[PDB]
């Protein structure tokens, strides 16, 4: 993997991967494991999001990619997706701001930069 590490659910600013992406690059991601987005026994999330017996609002408590303050869905993973904007890849458990204090656990995530942008010409 270009980067492998943990994404803590309680990190309100996510986990910086150090991968500096450019528009037109392609990346793949897979994310494993389980986190809590609250203290109650039902408030569990996979990267794809809350367990559906306790749904939360759109995008909340899901694993997203933050690139230059833009957010993109990742969830359990993506394959060979084109990057739309330049920026460092930050992986984030997208809880509601200010509600990370009751979060626990971490995802195990792998990122591969499948290609760096180069046009056919
Ligand atoms: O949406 C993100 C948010 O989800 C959870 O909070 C929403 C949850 O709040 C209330 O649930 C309880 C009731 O006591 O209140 C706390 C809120 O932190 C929960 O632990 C507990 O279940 C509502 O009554 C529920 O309908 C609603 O789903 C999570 O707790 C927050 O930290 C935040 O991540
Ligand atoms: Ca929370």
């Amino acid at each position: 993997s270009d980067w492998s590490g943990s994404v803590p659910a309680n990190a309100e600013n996510g986990k910086s991967t150090g991968l500096i992406l450019k528009q037109g690059d392609t990346i793949s991601v897979v994310a494993h494991g389980w986190v809590k987005y609250g203290r109650d026994n039902v408030e569990w999330a996979a990267p794809d999001g809350p367990v559906p017996n306790n749904p939360q609002p759109s995008s909340i408590a899901t694993l997203v990619a933050k690139i230059a303050n833009k957010k993109f869905a990742i969830g359990n993973g993506v394959l060979h997706k084109t990057v739309p904007v330049d920026g460092e890849l930050i992986l984030l458990f997208n809880d509601v701001p200010g509600t990370f204090g009751d979060n626990s656990g971490e995802f195990q995530v792998e990122v591969i930069i499948e290609s760096r942008y180069s046009p056919l010409k």
